RNA sequence: GUUCUU
C-alpha cells in the first residue's frame, strides 16, 4: 500500500556512476533554479548507493524536470519525483 | 531506483 510523500520542488537522480560527480550535477540543474542541495545516498560506511536529490529554493516544475535527457560519462540520468519514506 | 544527515 503506496507509502510516503512527494517532496516539493525536489528531483530524484538516479544512474549515478562512479565516473560521475556532484559538481557537474550541481552545475547542470542550476538551469533550472538555486540549487539548494545535491544529495547523494550513500551507506553507514560511506559507499554511495548511486542515487541522490537536488532540490531548489525555488519552484521548479518536477514534472518538466524528469523529462530531461541528461547525460554524463557515457551513461544517461535515471529521474524521477522525489518521494521520502518513513544515526 | 527514492534520503538519519542544518
Ligand atoms: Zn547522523
Amino acid at each position: 500500500l503506496p507509502e510516503g510523500k512527494i517532496m516539493p520542488n525536489t528531483v530524484f537522480v538516479g544512474g549515478i556512476d562512479v565516473r560521475m560527480d556532484e559538481t557537474e550535477i550541481r552545475s547542470f540543474f542550476a538551469r533550472y533554479g538555486s540549487v539548494k542541495e545535491v544529495k547523494i545516498i550513500t551507506d553507514r560506511t560511506g559507499v554511495s548507493k548511486g542515487y541522490g536529490f537536488v532540490s531548489f529554493y525555488n519552484d521548479v516544475d518536477v514534472q518538466k524536470i524528469v523529462e530531461s535527457q541528461i547525460n554524463f560519462h557515457g551513461k544517461k540520468l535515471k529521474l524521477g519525483p522525489a518521494i521520502r519514506k518513513q544515526h
